[PDB]
């Protein structure tokens, strides 16, 4: 049918290696259109941009308003901004990367939920995209470890490495229309949207040790923002067993000591700055 | 010897059976003394009274500074209201069952929080008393499910049930002194206390059906409260895996259909239903 085979949507590494890997094994790109985000701003940044690698290859740049009528292409989002309606779309050929391992931690900040809500691993997961936000059927999973001192930033860029893993492992598949799904289950489904989520935190300290720890690290991603204590900035929480007493908390120059109800050491590193 | 051989300190069917269950089986009335809680007072309701059992049963009732100084008692929790602090007794024999599945849910409330934190399981521990809070090392536990529909009523009435077995099951080898425990772990350790929890919940329904379905049995316990839902009070959630739509909100005479972000049905039961 159309010279036009697939429709990259997205942003950040995940989507531009996954690109790559498409332009270098796939297709061309005259069978290529992608959608930046809205924020994409044309450089590279600590991520690098979607919309400059495709202008960089010749691949040209569309809105969703002209896909919709596209017969048979593949829609691909990896970390798309805009939440679609699979009813404008002729294809049914509509997919994403969702960074948790579904059904827990639908909707947003999946790098700051599962690690406050003391998690001890997460996951990718490749779904049918359907009309509700990360509910569609889950094609293939790769679940990994939070490991106990990772901080959010460490996970979102466990995230893009398993992420564009997954995509690699399935997109023949998808291609070739030849995969299989399952529904989600109800039981084990949770979601966080914006509002649930206050990006400038305030540690309850009448927690575990592991609370508290969880709390510190989970708000730790320096592109976006560090938790604060005593107005310093703390970069890297550190989790012991190693009893040290109930309740402290002592402020050096560097670090904070600290521990919850449980009485496990955390030490706070503070930002050099 | 003292006298005093244990002391019963706590509240409710699980104190009351243990109690009933070691004056059948191991000590008589004036070899046990007990502490009832402060809010005891000496009547059998929707759970038995431990100041009432004690005074039906000739069995002395004491302060904890009645007991600080005796030789070699045998502690033991159930449901007790006094944070002790380990250092005023003589003895080192003291120990609490704690209703939750250690070291997770420490603190209080707990046949909220697990339901609330969406957990398909919980327990109960028996372990020793330390200074801190839930904190002391297991010396025996037992998980047991929370089923899908099971309101935190529902799950207080098992953690009675099953920690008055755990006591059945560990007792001769505390009266032993043979009992073997190992401390708890800082991974997984959770803790609430009175402040973290709202008790009249205010539903976020931008949430999955099971969470919203969560939020609303975790806070049925008609003794207490109910959650109410455009001012009706609710009696009972019954979640299915039967896809409705997306964010589905009607109120009938007798119930509540909902569903979530992920579209599965709710049933909310009025209190009102005949
Ligand atoms: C904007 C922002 C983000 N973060 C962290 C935590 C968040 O999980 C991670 C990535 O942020 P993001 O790229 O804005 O995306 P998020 O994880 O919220 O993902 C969501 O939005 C994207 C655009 C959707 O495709 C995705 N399916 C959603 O889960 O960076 C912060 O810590 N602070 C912030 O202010
Ligand atoms: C006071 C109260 C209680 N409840 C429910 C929820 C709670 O888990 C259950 C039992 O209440 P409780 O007897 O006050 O005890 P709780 O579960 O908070 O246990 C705590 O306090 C007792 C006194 C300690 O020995 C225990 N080790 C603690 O975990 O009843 C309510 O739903 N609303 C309430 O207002
Ligand atoms: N239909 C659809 N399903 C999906 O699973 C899916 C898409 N589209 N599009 C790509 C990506 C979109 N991810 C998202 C997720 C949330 C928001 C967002 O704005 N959330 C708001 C709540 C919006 C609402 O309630 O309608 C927030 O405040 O959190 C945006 C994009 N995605 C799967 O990853
Ligand atoms: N030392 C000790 N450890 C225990 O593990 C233990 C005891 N005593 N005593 C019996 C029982 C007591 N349980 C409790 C638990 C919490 C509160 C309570 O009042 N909590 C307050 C916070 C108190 C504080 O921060 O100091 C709250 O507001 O939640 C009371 C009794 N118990 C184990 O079951
Ligand atoms: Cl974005
Ligand atoms: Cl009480």
């Amino acid at each position: 049918g159309h010279m036009i085979k697939i429709c990259i949507a997205g942003k950040n590494n995940i989507a531009v290696n996954s690109l790559q890997f498409i332009l270098k094994n796939y297709f061309e790109a005259d069978q290529i259109v992608v959608i930046p985000n809205k924020n994409d701003k044309g450089i590279d940044s600590w991520q690098k941009s979607l919309l400059k690698f495709a202008l960089d290859n010749n691949i040209k740049i569309v809105t969703l308003d002209e896909i919709y009528n596209i017969e048979q292409i593949i829609f691909f989002s990896l970390e798309f901004d805009q939440i679609i309606k699979i009813e404008n779309f002729k294809s049914d050929r509509l997919f994403n990367i969702h960074f948790s391992a579904l059904p827990k931690y639908k909707g947003v900040f999946t790098s700051i939920t599962p690690i406050l809500n003391n998690e001890l691993e997460s996951g990718v997961t490749l779904h049918r995209i359907d009309n509700g936000i990360d509910t569609g059927n889950i094609i293939d999973q790769h679940c990994f470890p939070i490991d106990i001192n990772d901080t959010a930033r460490d996970l979102y860029f466990n995230y893009l490495k398993y992420g564009e893993s997954i995509f690699k492992k399935n997109i023949q598949t998808i291609i070739n229309n030849s995969y299989k799904d399952l529904k989600q289950t109800n039981i084990n489904s949770s979601y966080f949207s914006r509002k649930d989520i206050n990006l400038v935190h305030k540690i309850n300290f009448k927690k575990t040790s592991f609370e508290i720890h969880n709390q510190i690290r989970a708000f730790i991603f320096q592109e976006y923002q560090l938790p604060i204590i005593n107005n310093s900035k703390i970069i890297k929480s550190i989790l012991a067993n190693e009893f040290i007493g109930y309740n402290v908390f002592e402020e050096f120059e560097n670090y904070f000591i600290i521990s919850g109800i449980d009485g496990f050491k955390i030490i706070a590193q503070k930002l050099n700055k």
